[PDB]
C-alpha cells in the first residue's frame, strides 16, 4: 500500500523460503550465500525442508550473547544448490527503536502477509517460553501462532524475526550486521 509494504514485499520475495522442522513450518529470511536464520525454538537438526524439499544443514549456531543469554536467533548454512541475494547491507549495526514497521509471514497457513505493527521498543530482557532472552525488539500487535520467523522490516532496514508474543504484544529478536561477517 505504501513505501514500507514495498520494502517489505521486496525482502519477502527474493530473501524468505518456507522452513519445516520436527516442531512446524517457518517463515525464514535467507541473508546471503547459502546463510539464513530462524528462531531457535525450530530446534534445526541435520535434515530440513526448504519450500517441502529435503535439505542437509552444513552448520547451525544458537547465538548467546557474550553474558552467555539466549538471542533465540539460529544462523543455518544450508546445502542448497542456489545463493540468497546478500542483504547484509539493509541489517543494523547497533541495538536501536524503530517507527512504523511491517512483520511479514509466508507459510502455506498464511501466504503473503504482511502486517503494520506500528512503532518498535528496544525491550531488552524478555522470559521467553521460560527462557531469559536478550535483544528484543517489542510491538504493540496481537501476533498469533504461524507467525514465528516473520522478518520485521522498515523501509531501508531488516531489524528482527518474530520469535513469540503474550496475545497483546509481540516480540522480534534483532538482527546486527555483526552476527553476518564472514
Amino acid at each position: 500500500m505504501g513505501p514500507g509494504f514495498d520494502f517489505a514485499q521486496a525482502i519477502m520475495k527474493k530473501n524468505t523460503v518456507i522452513a519445516r522442522t520436527e516442531k512446524g513450518e517457518f517463515t525464514m529470511l535467507g541473508v546471503y550465500d547459502r546463510v539464513a536464520v530462524i528462531p531457535t525454538h525450530a530446534s534445526v537438526g541435520e535434515i530440513i525442508y526448504i519450500n517441502d524439499v529435503e535439505t542437509r544443514v552444513l552448520d547451525a549456531c544458537a547465538l548467546r550473547d557474550l553474558t552467555d543469554t539466549n538471542l533465540e536467533i539460529t544462523i543455518v548454512k544450508l546445502d542448497r544448490n542456489q545463493k540468497f541475494r546478500d542483504i547484509r547491507h539493509f541489517l543494523p549495526r547497533c541495538e536501536d527503536d524503530y517507527n512504523d514497521a511491517v512483520l511479514s509471514v509466508h507459510t502455506s497457513k498464511f501466504p503473503n502477509m504482511y502486517i503494520p505493527v506500528g512503532q518498535v521498543t528496544n525491550y531488552g530482557f524478555l522470559n521467553l517460553g521460560g527462557t531469559p532472552t536478550h535483544r528484543i525488539l517489542m510491538y504493540n500487535f496481537p501476533t498469533r501462532a504461524g507467525q514465528c520467523g516473520g522478518v520485521v522490516t522498515t523501509t531501508g532496514k531488516v531489524i528482527g524475526i518474530h520469535v513469540g508474543g503474550n496475545g497483546a504484544q509481540g516480540f522480534a529478536a534483532m538482527l546486527l550486521h555483526s552476527y553476518f561477517t564472514d
